[PDB]
């Protein structure tokens, strides 16, 4: 039983686990705590890049953005190397997705603009995709820090899976912008030990990860079978029982994905 297995994993890792795979032709939806709120963490960067792509001509990607010392306030493996020179919007999108750069996300939020440093417009984008659940309230690093239970900066496995489905598989973006978003997620460097680890090598995996305080570890993916059948997989977890400093546990997501992969194979 799938639900029994997910509950076992929760006891093993002293964690709360959320899983959603939308229904397809012949497979029913997989759901475990799928309508419970979990912090976005860095998973919001996937729809953020889509929002920025949608809002502008494609050659906005070539616009240079400048920033400084006081702009580096969170984990930013790329933006710290380029503070002296600046980064184009395209470079910022690449870094936000592939390295989960926090400063890049902040700069992209500012580019989208409006109240709350871009967070209201970000939420507005999700609303336009029929998501009435998710909300973004703060930027990096505050968005990862809300107490367990707090609804600020949250999505649900269910809501984020439906958003990602429209972005990658549906027609939320035109084909050329859709391909840019897909390729970046395909070239993600942070996801090897999460959903990727649960699926056989001949299945294609594209993803965006999230990690935060209270043992928070997320992964949202689109996967393709060897025969080109796509599936959207959302896995979210936290470990509130360990407090603010609870270690995130990638292995939980890898195990949960393995259980998902077994059903879809
Ligand atoms: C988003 O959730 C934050 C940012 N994103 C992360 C992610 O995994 O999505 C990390 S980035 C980086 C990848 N793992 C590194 C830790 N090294 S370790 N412990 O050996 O795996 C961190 C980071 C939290 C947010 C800052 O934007």
């Amino acid at each position: 039983d799938l639900a029994d297995r997910f509950a076992e994993l929760e006891r093993r890792y002293d964690a709360r686990l959320g899983v959603y795979v939308p229904a397809t032709g012949t497979t029913a939806a997989i759901e475990y705590r799928a309508d419970e709120r979990f912090a976005f963490c860095s998973t919001f960067k996937a729809p953020l890049v889509a929002a920025v792509l949608h809002q502008n001509p494609l050659t906005h990607l070539d616009k240079l953005i400048t920033y400084t010392s006081d702009d580096i306030r969170s984990i930013s493996p790329v933006a710290q190397q380029h503070v002296q020179t600046g980064m184009t919007i395209g470079q910022l999108c690449d870094a936000a997705i592939r390295y989960s750069d926090g400063t890049a996300a902040n700069l992209l939020l500012a580019d989208l603009g409006g109240p709350g440093g871009g967070t209201a417009a970000f939420t507005g984008y999700l609303r336009s995709l029929g998501d009435t659940v998710s909300r973004l309230d703060a930027e990096e690093p505050e968005l990862n820090r809300d107490p367990p239970g707090d609804e600020r900066d949250t999505t649900t496995p269910h809501a984020i899976a439906l958003v990602l489905q429209q972005l990658v598989l549906g027609n939320a973006l035109p084909p050329d912008k859709r391909a840019l978003l897909t390729d970046w997620m395909a070239r993600n460097t942070t996801g090897a030990k999460r959903i990727r680890a649960g699926f056989p090598a001949d299945w294609k995996v594209i993803d965006k990860t999230g990690t935060g305080d209270y043992g928070r570890a997320n992964d949202i993916a689109v996967v393709w079978s060897p025969t080109g059948v796509p599936y959207v997989v959302a896995v979210m977890s936290d470990r509130a029982g360990g407090g603010y400093d609870a270690e995130p546990r990638e292995a939980l997501l890898a195990e949960a994905a393995t259980c998902v992969a077994g059903v879809l194979a």
